RNA sequence: GUCA
């Protein structure tokens, strides 16, 4: 599992 | 499993 | 399973 | 200009 | 400018 | 300018 | 299992 | 400006 | 399991 | 600016 | 990246 968390 | 998330 | 979020 | 890119 | 790029 | 890479 | 988290 | 770059 | 956190 | 780097 |  695999999650990618981007803020901008 | 892979999920991304990309805020802006 | 895999899901993609962008948010622009 | 705004772009979205999703690769799945 | 605001661009998303997803790799899934 | 902002920018998002995600890369799974 | 791999998360990545961006804040800025 | 603001980059978010994420490798996993 | 790796996991990564940036605050900026 | 902002730029956020994540290896893994 | 361990996702159909």
């Amino acid at each position: 599992v695999a999650q990618a968390q981007i803020n901008i």
